[PDB]
């Protein structure tokens, strides 16, 4: 008893909406998260609250980040879809999306528009999943990279045994973290390990190895952003900002970080945020030698905002320059 080591993931439910064949739903949820994003997740212990408040809490390493109260009338949960039908709209914490509760007739009407709607137990799964995608970078450390590299040795022994003698594990783990953080799938381990073996002796910076590994997954990146090959509602950055960041980066040579002028950071942030309010959804483009720093700036907010570059863009990808930036 009193063993050290917190519990990874645990779900607290009121017994009014419990054991409605929830186990199968959460299984089928994680068995799909795995093949969607590669990271394998741990089992989900479920706790029963002797409570009347019909509440649910999802505790992450014995510390809470999601807790919601479901009204009695709630049913036929819809999640952040179009405003065609509005039964009851709601906003989630930390900007994790918006939900909407629907009536049966409104649910059928929504289904008519080709959307999807959940009811019964599957609403719990579709909400838990929405919670997890926001916190996928938590389940990748020095101890899970080892599990992946031990699973591989079944069929790729001579590849991992050759990757090991080029990098220490505490850099492979960092690279995988930097990748899965930006919602880039890592299910193709063969290609990542190959690209890491190629460039390892020529470079000792994980922050650069990540960029090189990122260039090589153009198909696996674009196929997800732009199904059926539609033109990209892109944006662009201003040459002044590009140059400013360019000289700021070299301000330090060893740490490889950029000296920050808040009297430029703040303006860049506000100007970008205002520009996105024009409904230019995603696909901010930038120079190759700055994308990492640009994402470093934004990650504090506006998460789920892709920051691509020209190298990740195919020679014949269909483009529409919808906006441009003037600050300098």
């Amino acid at each position: 008893s009193m063993v050290p080591g917190a519990c990874p993931l645990i779900l607290r439910l009121s017994p009014t909406l419990h054991s409605a064949d929830l186990i199968r739903d959460i299984d089928a949820m994680r068995w799909f998260l795995f093949e969607d994003t590669g990271v394998p997740l741990p089992e989900v212990n479920i706790e029963v609250l002797p409570e009347p408040t019909e509440k649910l809490t999802v505790l992450l390493y014995q510390e809470p980040v999601f807790s919601l109260s479901i009204p009695a009338q709630a049913d036929y949960l819809l999640i952040g879809a179009d405003a065609s039908v509005v039964g009851d709209s709601q906003t989630l914490p930390n900007g994790m999306g918006q939900i909407c509760w629907l009536t049966k007739d409104m649910a059928h009407k929504a289904q008519g528009f080709g959307l999807d709607v959940f009811a019964g137990s599957q609403r719990i799964s579709a909400l838990l999943k929405c919670v997890l995608l926001r916190h996928m970078g938590e389940f990748i450390g020095v101890q899970e990279t080892r599990y992946l590299m031990n699973a591989m040795e079944k069929n790729y022994s001579e590849l991992v045994k050759e990757l090991q003698r080029q990098l220490p594990i505490n850099k492979i783990a960092e690279t995988l973290q930097r990748l899965v953080s930006e919602r880039v799938s890592i299910r193709d381990l063969r290609l990542i390990f190959g690209t890491l073996i190629d460039w390892a002796p020529r470079e000792k910076d994980v922050l650069m190895l990540t960029e090189y590994v990122r260039i090589a997954l153009r198909r696996h990146i674009l196929r997800r952003l732009n199904p059926e090959g539609k033109p990209l509602p892109i944006l662009r950055i201003g040459e002044g900002i590009e140059n400013l960041v360019r000289e700021s980066i070299r301000q330090t040579a060893m740490g490889t970080y950029t000296a920050l002028s808040s009297r430029h950071k703040t303006q860049i942030l506000q100007l970008i945020e205002q520009a996105l309010k024009q409904s230019a959804k995603l696909f901010i483009v930038t120079s190759v030698d700055t994308r990492r720093f640009l994402r470093k700036i934004t990650e504090a907010t506006l998460f789920d905002v892709p920051i691509l570059s020209w190298q990740e863009l195919g020679e014949e990808s269909l483009i529409q320059v919808v906006e441009s930036i003037d600050l300098s």
